[PDB]
């Protein structure tokens, strides 16, 4: 018996198009999307060039509909040459993205008054993202406060982080925050195991206690999202590793192990696959499309996924139950158990239709 | 003809008592002060041992009683397990420092959180300072409103610090600040000179940019303070240089040099270096005290000032006008052109004055 879900969401993955497309692209990073249950992804814009202007996001908006097989969203980067340029273009993008901590130097920030800046000028009723880690988290929850606008956290992976914004949520404030699985299901004691090349990753690995007060505050937690981050083996083992893990295909296998065991609800894991992903990025429904799981099957995580062209997994070895067995996309048939049918080029631009433009008052 | 100031205060030394006695103790200190134009002092708490729980303030009390030619008051420090037990002797400090970046263990907070236990628990009616630099100075603003009270960052640097912080009074959050000489007269100009160990300090020496926007900013700026940080010429041309430099000697002949060359006014250095540290700490008057300058008088600063044990000085070489001439601390003659003349113990605790005690509303 196989339980229908929605189709999926995941706000955060990095498909490495254009520049980088030994590591993913389009159509390998959107086939592993489709075989992870997820049916709509919103793209980084780290990418070589960045999407840090108008040009870029031409290219890569092409190169997406050209490649992608599931529907997508990509986001703009904010840069410390392009506040106040991006108005023309901002309400076709997922949102804005801060990189506030060291930055997998095109988009780096050197002061705060660059993040103010942009919190200025980027359009109010558009998404704002930012990596932001520890006290980081503090600093850019200022600056949205000075705004007077919301933001989103990505990646929450610590004990201090997910406390701080619990704290902002119970003074009112517009905060919203994602949790990658890697923040709930490795830590420091997986490191000796992954060595120091697979095991780095930004945020890195939480301690035991970190993991511990994700899952005690999941009330605190909007979405999960990926933080899908490929680079291949030779360059996770090399002398100067990237960070980032794959994730498209195994996050939704390890979630529903939890909720097999009781740690979450069904309910629980579509608010943050589904619900919560469409209202903080005013992402539109895709009609006619369900994802089909098994619950029952057990299976083991494998050396590497089939799909993502990282080829290899930190999650190797661990033990899940739940599987993707079929995923309708918009009235097509795009995957079963391990196939994908839809070509490169079926996904689209979401913020092209109607429905997916974020809604505006009228200029004065 | 001689000016008269009223009794100078800085909020910001460190006198290395206990523990540090070969860098500086309160009498050489505190006579670097009186030769300084300084009638009252707060001396922060990283001490040896440091300033953390009851006896060790217990212990600084009576060491400063007994040293100090000026008058006191010293700060209790923040550390990873105090907060919410500093709540009988709080009142008897001149506020609680929290070091927010690398510190010149004991000292350090590993986490917001820590942060945040520390707003909540200290009493909302005394002072709290921050070291806290670049986003930092954002992270800490937002823990204050979330505690919803005040805070005073320590030693501005920078152009992005300086800015943030106007942009926060714009929106009438209760912050204040200071500004230490050596960000206000040093820069990265002058690392050649200096060499990388006399020039290291926290915050580091700014950019010629940095240095002109706390100028332009000077409105945004509530006091002076020295940031009086002694370390011998050995150690800081050694191994392992620690930051800071020593600063009470030459802080108001450097500031007097500014007003004679219209840069800011007296009475902007009054406010500075009097009223505004009054106003903030709540430190109380005193009586039959005032410093008499010198405003015509062209010197040049030696290779070290001959009070303060640190024995060196980052403003050798430069040209000032203006001279401390004689200083009345209550009533008696404290110092007169090079010579002090009140013994260590003249000094006094002002927490320990009725007047200096902060007030507060009564239990509930
Ligand atoms: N998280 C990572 O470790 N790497 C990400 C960058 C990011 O999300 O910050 C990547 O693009 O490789
Ligand atoms: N500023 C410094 O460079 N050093 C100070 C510490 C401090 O004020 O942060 C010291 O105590 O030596
Ligand atoms: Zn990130
Ligand atoms: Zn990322
Ligand atoms: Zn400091
Ligand atoms: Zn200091």
């Amino acid at each position: 018996k196989l339980v229908r879900l929605p189709g999926l969401i995941d706000v955060h993955v990095h498909l490495r198009e254009p520049g980088g497309t030994h590591k993913e692209d389009f159509a390998s990073g959107t086939a592993a999307a489709l075989a992870g249950g997820i049916t709509m992804v919103c793209a980084m814009p780290n990418t070589r060039p960045p999407i840090i202007d108008a040009p870029a996001l031409a290219l890569a908006q092409k190169l997406a509909e050209a490649g992608a097989r599931c529907d997508f969203a990509l986001f703009l980067g904010a840069s410390s040459e392009n506040a106040g340029t991006l108005g023309t273009v901002a309400g076709s993008a997922a949102g804005l993205k801060l990189y506030l901590n060291e930055t997998f130097s095109e988009l780096r920030l050197d002061s705060v008054v660059q993040w103010m800046e942009h919190f200025e000028t980027w359009p109010s009723h558009l998404p704002i993202v930012a990596h932001a880690e520890q006290q980081t988290v503090a600093a850019v929850l200022m600056v949205a406060q000075l705004t007077q606008r919301s933001v989103h956290i990505c990646h929450v992976a610590r004990k201090e982080e997910i406390l701080l914004i619990k704290a902002a949520k119970a003074r009112g404030l517009p905060v919203t925050c994602e949790v990658a699985p890697h923040h709930l299901f490795l830590s420091h004691d997986d490191l000796e195991r992954l060595g120091p090349g697979k095991g780095e990753v930004r945020p890195e690995l939480g301690s035991r206690q970190d993991v511990e007060a994700l899952w005690e505050n999941m009330a605190v937690i909007d979405c999960f999202a990926s933080d899908h981050a490929p680079h291949t083996l030779e360059e996770k083992c090399g002398s100067r590793p990237p960070p980032g893990f794959p994730g498209l295909e195994t996050m939704l296998p390890l979630l529903l192990t939890a909720v097999s065991e009781g740690r979450l609800s069904l309910d629980d894991l579509l608010q943050r696959l589904h619900h919560n992903p469409r209202r903080i990025f005013h992402l539109p429904p895709q009609e006619d499309t369900y994802v089909e799981v098994d619950l029952e099957h057990e299976w083991t995580i494998p050396s590497h996924m089939p799909f993502s062209k990282a080829h290899w997994t930190p999650f190797e070895g661990q033990k899940v139950k739940g599987t993707v067995r079929r995923v309708v996309l918009r009235g097509e048939v795009a995957y079963i158990d391990g196939q994908v049918l839809v070509p490169p080029g079926y996904g689209q631009d979401v913020r092209k239709w109607p429905q997916g433009a974020v809604p505006q008052l009228p200029p004065s």
